[PDB]
């Protein structure tokens, strides 16, 4: 049922989520938990939305997911002041995530998918 691409996106997703032990990124940010968020942040992103995009075959490439991942962390490092727990969690998630999605493994994951496609 799952495409090799979807299986690889889901695998990366599980890896990234483990770098969010507080689960601050698990669900869309609500205005209750972050007053005014809907008024300020232009392109909200969270893991649950990323997961639904993979399940719904919306991702065309690993790089799209990576872009969504970076957006998600940057939104959090803008909306929140540096001294906050959310900023600190976002900085760590971003640094760890950029190793999980480093340019090296994303395109060597993709040519392995392509290699297997050609066997
Ligand atoms: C990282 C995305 N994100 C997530 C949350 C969030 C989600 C679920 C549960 C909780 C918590 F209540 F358990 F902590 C937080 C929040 S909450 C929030 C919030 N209230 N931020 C204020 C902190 C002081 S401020 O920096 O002056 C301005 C905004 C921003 C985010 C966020 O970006
Ligand atoms: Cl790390």
């Amino acid at each position: 049922e799952q495409t090799p691409l979807q299986e690889a996106l889901n695998q990366l997703m599980r890896q990234l989520q483990r770098k969010d032990p507080s689960a601050f990124f698990s669900f869309p940010v609500t205005d209750f938990i972050a007053p005014g968020y809907s008024m300020i942040i232009k392109h909200p992103m969270d893991f649950s939305t990323m997961k639904e995009k993979i399940k719904n075959n919306d991702y065309q490439s690993i790089e799209e997911l990576k872009d969504n991942f970076k957006l998600m962390c940057t939104n959090a490092m803008i909306y929140n002041k540096p001294e906050t727990i959310y900023y600190k969690a976002a900085k760590k998630l971003l640094h760890s995530g950029m190793k999980i999605l480093s340019q090296e493994r994303i395109q060597s994951l993709k040519q392995s998918i392509d290699f297997m496609a050609d066997l």
